[PDB]
């Protein structure tokens, strides 16, 4: 194995659960994976596929992102910081885009489950850019649940961190539309602890976080070191108690030892 699979399966040993990493190096397209190719639950990392669905859509129905859509009492689910202070009202698919990506809405993501016609249209555009892995199966806030060897809601760590790649750095998405979601990344709210922990502060970072059952806890981030070509890497991580607590910290310390085998 490399130097860094060993510090990898270290900090796996250590923190006692089950740890996928892959990075893709833009700069000359190497690779460091780990349980690269085993399925994680994606919890709301997921919500970069959602959104960017809704993207590829407002390609050709052009003002698609400025519909109102009706956020009713019944539509509030678990944890809905942005949609709660919409109810009886509207939001666009813009504003639950953002919503969803940036602050973590979970009605915002049911919303745009909703526009692409359920959780298969999710998994319909994955396929249409070539994501042969991805399946997204429930919307929220169940497709967080995180049981070992359900294959729900799941991807693969190389799989997700190769569609990050095209939908942020790829064509995948129209030049605007690619734009838009990495504007969106980089404007997240709730990663400082995750993947961008563990990396120098002078990098950028655009990211999307996720947690669940089985303490879950997940990063997907396109990065830009201080001055080399990016690179996409994503950290997911589980356990084995349905209770367990989050550890950030483990996507941190995955970050900092990718950081320092460049
Ligand atoms: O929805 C859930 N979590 C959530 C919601 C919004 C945002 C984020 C998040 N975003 N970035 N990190 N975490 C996470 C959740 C759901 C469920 C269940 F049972 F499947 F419904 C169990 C859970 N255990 C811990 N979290 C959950
Ligand atoms: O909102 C969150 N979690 C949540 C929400 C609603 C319900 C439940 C839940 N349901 N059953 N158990 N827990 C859990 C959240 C969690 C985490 C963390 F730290 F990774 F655990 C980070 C976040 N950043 C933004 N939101 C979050």
């Amino acid at each position: 194995t490399s130097a860094v699979q060993q510090k990898l399966a270290a900090l796996e040993k250590s923190s006692g659960g089950r740890l996928g990493v892959a990075l893709i190096d833009t700069a000359d397209n190497t690779q460091v994976l780990y349980r690269g190719d085993e399925r994680f639950p994606m919890c709301s990392t997921s919500k970069v596929m959602a959104a960017a669905a809704v993207l590829k859509q407002s390609e050709t129905q052009k003002q698609l992102l400025n519909q109102p859509v009706e956020i009713k009492h019944a539509d509030l689910v678990n944890y809905n910081p942005i949609a709660e202070k919409h109810v009886n009202g509207t939001m666009t698919l813009a504003e639950l885009s953002a919503a969803a990506l940036q602050y973590s809405d979970n009605t915002a993501m049911n919303k745009l489950i909703a526009q692409l016609g359920g959780p298969g249209g999710v998994t319909a555009f994955a396929r249409a850019i070539g994501d042969e892995t991805f399946r997204l199966d429930r919307t929220e806030p169940t497709l967080n649940t995180a049981i070992p060897g359900d294959p729900r809601d799941t991807t693969t760590p190389r799989a997700m961190a190769q569609t990050l790649r095209q939908l942020t750095l790829g064509h995948a998405l129209g030049e605007t539309q690619r734009a838009q979601l990495v504007t969106w990344l980089k404007g997240n709210t709730t990663g400082a602890a995750s993947i961008r922990a563990g990396l120098p502060t002078s990098w950028t970072v655009g990211d999307k976080t996720g947690s669940g059952g089985y303490g879950t806890t997940n990063d997907i981030a396109v990065i830009w070191p201080q001055g080399r070509a990016p690179l996409v890497l994503v950290t997911y991580f589980t356990q084995p108690q349905q209770n367990a607590e989050s550890r950030r910290d483990v996507l941190a310390s995955a970050a900092r030892i990718i950081a320092e085998g460049l």
